[PDB]
DNA sequence: ACTGTTT
DNA sequence: ACTGTT
């Protein structure tokens, strides 16, 4: 069982140099290492390589679903005949239950299910148990709670062709997982009995047409349900339970009776303490949920009760796709100095927001039982972790022994030329630069601090004639995919907004980098930020980076000192290989 | 009020002759108008003039939703002082409620609402009733069910600032809706009362409140609050408030029931009749209790105690007897319209037939054509090639060929079937050296999927299209297109949005006499349209006979290429590809 | 063809 | 900043 990496390419640059260092570390019992990768210099495919050497279940971090889609393509695209492999959030849409003291104002649940997503999920988590030749490319919803690996065993109706089994058991096993049996008015989350057939309906108007020899499954097949056509034959099935949480209708009973038990005392505590109206709140909601489950066996909110559900003691930590992972597996986090604080504040956040529901009277103390991983928790089962970053954040550097540098780009384009400018003449000065790149036919990116001073600078520009957008702080992935098109193609030659670390925003038409308040506080001012905006200009061949600011600031002088530091052992490698750069690659 | 529009440029062109004609038209007391204008025309601005010249409220129909989209940005852009709205369906996912005869299958109804559009959709009917300077873009969803204008006045809560109104009757008009009162516990759906203050906790997502401030008995301030942080989002001088979300119509159901199971006994279907009854039932005692129940649209008919047979209300009552329709692409939309009906009946009288609807569920429905017929008033049918039923209503067609760009309509040749490979081959690698692209259409996916493998193999940089493709990786595909990643583009159907772009320079029509119905007059005259951005634009069809379907769209482009040509002598143009 | 469509 | 979130 053996990754099979499937390129054409092979290995340039300063990616040979890092793959050795990087496997010879794993395999000299190295935990932190970590790959100082810049932006251009293949990351992905560094990473592919070492996943493949190391043979080793992977398991991939991204801070976001955009930048982790991306990366699933890139993936699939190396490993054709592996289980390449996507776990995200399957809400299309979730606002999470809260209380805002500020107004007295509670906010309900509400929440969508993408089931594509959910699919995908089930196919990750089922790959675990399957093969070692998996690579899962997730986002912090792998520090959330799951089941236990076990339960997903038991859980979930594993069909073999030539298999020996009762037809009457099948059934049993299908009503253990809440599907209902209906051979008048067949459906989704139902079964009917036709003859030696059991024909199960689980989105996707698909279902399972399951053919009985006597006691062997004769044949399985996917039909299509809104035509009837014989879709495809099946020799392996796995049927997903018909509800969304579905609880062990056994150990339901003594579960009731210990939330009963803890609301009890919880009353007895909010009384002796004063608090009458949550003590109220409190009684109302709870008794009212326990009438819900006794009776349907469900109640909106389900989750918060967890661990009372699962029998499991107070305090205890949840179990997560983590689990379901070898104990000797690889962690690769992208971007690391964003999704390493990603996931250490996901806890915080969690349980800040529901100690005031619990405070309030809303929800029992057990509420916070269900949640996500402790940072500390999360670090107890890193085997062999490497972080990915162009700027590494505090938590690698104090980690890692040695840094893994990979500078040297393939195309031989160079990180560029900083010039710092004062603030007195700051506008007039960028409009100079930017009517000069329209001659050339260049593109021009822009920062500013304010949402205020970003509008002003596009109302004034868009007055004197140059074709400008402006970049909203909420930006949907298209109107996104729509902007960076645009620009390229030239409907803009500016783009104007604060934030341009926003994916794809590197386009190799960009030839500057206007950074006006570079010696402001603020977050996109710090030195890690600077870096990754100075970033930004580097896909173009020309390509320069203008600093307006009265002082040098520390966070200034780090990042002008990094990028001379990058751009000169790159001008040192193209004299060696004879390399002049070309802009668009190619 | 007037319509008031905004726009740096003045009509060029044969702009002013269609306008004057058109206006003219209406006033003149037609009927029925129909606008022949070619892609590249600025046919919205033509309309835009018409709309405000002739100062009705309006309705224009797109029989899609991203060109619907694009109309709105278009009209949003030239009236920003008056009421451009937007009237699309609020599902992002709807699979009807359906039976599978075929199978035995039972098909539930699985919805998920998009809250945004339910809000813009609201803005545009509420927007019907206080003011004549309206213009909404809308889809077919305008001829759907909808409720009575009047049943609307009454159901929902309309707010102004000076106002005058008892702060306990507002509870009352609250309560009347779906609002219930929570001082203690206050969250989505509920009202408040604090001081001389009453707080609005409305519907859904946006997760936004209503703060009534009261003078006595006068409203002294509405404005809008951040219900997750309890930030002051905006003041307000009027307000909607739509409900939280009947005796007789449960007997008249049951009544309906009882004698559609003597019926049904009667001809020997007693599965259908136990399935009606459970269904039936189960119901009425869910409308008895909550006074709700899933699929309560069906019993529509009977919840608006109107007679058997009865028209639906639709958006197309809302609006006053004098008020105007723009149909855009008619040859498209009115074939849509037309079928809407028919399909709708269809799907539900085979649930009828099984016992799982009443037959006053077909009365739950879109409107007939005749309906929507009698709904006409002032229509303009826009089209570059009008259809059928536009062609036999309209009198005189107006035509605007001239493009201001001065671009031409591509030239046409003919090329046999036997080579059709090679000569596309040496057409597609002549237009790389050129740096320009291609499209290809064929009939079959075989056809598709295979001359992709062998341009693939040969090491033409070549995308196929495929029948299903989302509106990101379709505006993608161009994007890569456009950009270079690939220089030609393989198919069945090229007439996808936005497909038309300035870097193609060749059209390849294989298969062009081999009839479907993307090679019929009028899809062969789009098709060739998509050449017509450029200024060396080039069409080839490969074909052994000439169809009368390939001799229009040849002669049409003959006329609409020498119009222009003729145009650019006179006023001395040189067409330049704008890139 | 393909998109539209169910207070 | 901005995105995550059986
Ligand atoms: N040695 C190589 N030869 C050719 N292409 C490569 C090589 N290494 C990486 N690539 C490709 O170069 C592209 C650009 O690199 P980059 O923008 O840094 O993305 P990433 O870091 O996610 O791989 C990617 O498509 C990647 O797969």
């Amino acid at each position: 069982d053996r990754f099979e990496l499937v390129s054409k390419y092979q290995p340039q640059g300063d990616q040979p140099k890092a793959i050795e260092k990087l496997v010879k570390g794993i395999q000299e019992g190295k935990k932190h290492q970590t790959l100082l990768g810049a932006t251009g210099t293949g990351k992905t495919f560094t990473v592919s390589n070492l996943i493949k050497e190391v043979n080793k279940p992977t398991l991939v971090i991204a801070h976001n679903k955009t930048l982790a889609g991306q990366l699933y393509s890139e993936f699939k695209e190396f490993f054709p005949n592996n289980a390449v492999e996507y776990f995200v959030s399957y809400y299309d849409y979730y606002q999470p239950e809260a209380y805002v003291p500020q107004t007295d104002t509670f906010i309900e649940k509400d929440a969508s299910i993408n089931d594509e997503i959910d699919k995908l999920r089930h196919s990750a988590t089922s790959a675990l148990f399957e093969r070692r030749d998996v690579i899962i490319i997730a986002s912090v919803s792998c520090i959330y709670g799951l089941g236990s690996p076990e339960e997903y065993r038991e859980m979930v109706v594993s069909l073999r062709t030539e298999m020996e089994i009762e037809r009457n058991e099948l059934l049993r096993k299908l009503v253990d997982i809440q599907y209902a049996r209906n051979d008048i008015d067949f459906q989704r989350g139902t079964f009917r009995v036709r003859g030696d057939v059991v024909e199960i309906f689980p989105r996707d108007e698909h279902c399972v047409r399951v053919e009985f020899f006597g006691d062997e499954i004769e044949r399985i097949r996917e039909v299509d349900a809104l035509t009837g056509e014989i879709l495809g034959d099946r020799d392996h099935v796995a049927i997903f339970p018909a509800s969304h949480f579905v609880t062990r209708a056994e150990k339901m009973e003594k579960a009731i009776q210990n939330i009963e038990k803890e609301l009890e005392e919880q009353l007895k505590v909010m009384h002796e303490n004063g608090k009458l109206l949550e003590a109220q709140r409190l009684e109302q909601r709870t008794r009212y949920d326990l009438e819900m489950m006794r009776e349907m066996g469900f109640c909106s909110g389900i989750e918060n009760y967890s661990r009372h559900l699962t029998l499991r003691p107070p305090g205890s930590t949840p179990y997560t796709l983590l689990d379901y992972f070898p104990d000797d597996f690889m962690i690769v986090v992208d971007e690391s100095h964003v999704t390493i604080p990603q996931v250490r504040g996901m806890f915080n956040g969690d349980q800040a927001r529901k100690q005031v529901l619990v405070d309030h009277g809303f929800r029992l103390p057990s509420a916070l039982d269900n949640r996500p991983l402790r940072f500390e928790e999360f670090e107890k089962h890193m085997h062999n972790i490497v972080y990915v970053s162009a700027t590494p954040g505090p938590y690698e550097i104090e980690h890692t022994d040695e840094m893994v540098e990979q500078i040297i780009r393939p195309t031989g384009l160079l990180d560029p030329l900083i010039d710092v400018r004062p603030i007195e003449g700051q506008i007039d000065d960028l409009i100079g630069e930017i009517q000069a790149r329209i001659e050339r036919n260049e593109r021009v990116l822009v920062t500013t601090l304010t949402k205020k001073m970003s509008e002003d600078l596009t109302d004034y520009l868009k007055e004197i004639g140059i074709k400008v957008n402006y970049l909203h702080s909420e930006i949907k992935t298209l109107e996104r995919i729509e902007i960076i098109r645009d620009l390229r193609l030239g409907k803009y030659d500016v783009l104007v907004g604060i934030n341009l670390l926003r994916e794809g925003l590197d386009i190799p038409e960009v030839s500057l980098v206007a950074i006006l308040d570079a010696d402001k506080e603020g977050f996109l001012r710090s030195e890690r930020s600077l870096i990754q905006t100075i970033g930004r200009a580097a896909r173009n061949a020309e390509g320069r980076v203008i600093m307006y600011a009265d002082k040098i600031t520390k966070s200034m002088e780090i990042a002008i000192n990094e990028t001379k530091r990058r751009r000169e052992q790159q001008e040192r490698f193209n004299e060696e290989h004879g390399i002049t750069p070309k802009t668009i690659n190619k």
